[PDB]
């Protein structure tokens, strides 16, 4: 039932289609850039030798949550403004993306 | 926290990144075949007409989940079982998967 898909949907997502990556804030950004793909928010760039990189923000991957606010709730003009919000205040930057096909 | 990301893990694979299909035994089978791909259990065929067609299952899509129990936590040996075990009782074939990338 509902309890157990709740348990099964946090195993699939933690475990194989996606990771948590943890960004510290950078001189301008977070390192990285976003762009919209399909209705999806993906990683358009990636500043080589950043944190970003460190962390293991790959180019082309989904961003599913920042922050654990979900992203397909939104249109892509709030997420970029939730990005923009969380660098000016400094703030570790915590994001669930998409691993591997 | 973990509450969050429970009732986010939820919403995006009910949402987003997978569907529920269900599939009434027919002569031989359920209408569908499967084959391992990478570490994923996916659809290697359709029949067509059959009620697997009806239920909207697609050939290469991913299998998450047979009757709400887990496939990546299986070896495809035991997946196979499953599925011949869930025929042979004529049970109706609830899956979780994939929706297109």
């Amino acid at each position: 039932g509902k309890n157990k898909q709740l348990r099964n949907d946090f195993k699939l997502v933690e475990n194989i289609l996606a990771k948590r990556l943890l960004i510290l804030p950078q001189e301008e950004d977070y390192g990285f850039d976003i762009e919209e793909k399909n209705k999806a928010v993906v990683v358009k760039s990636v500043q080589r030798g950043s944190l970003a990189e460190v962390a293991g923000l790959q180019v082309g991957r989904k961003i599913y949550s920042i922050n654990e606010d979900l992203v397909f709730l939104r249109p892509f003009s709030e997420v970029e403004s939730i990005l923009n919000q969380s660098f000016c205040s400094r703030r570790p930057l915590r994001l669930l993306v998409a691993t591997k096909a």
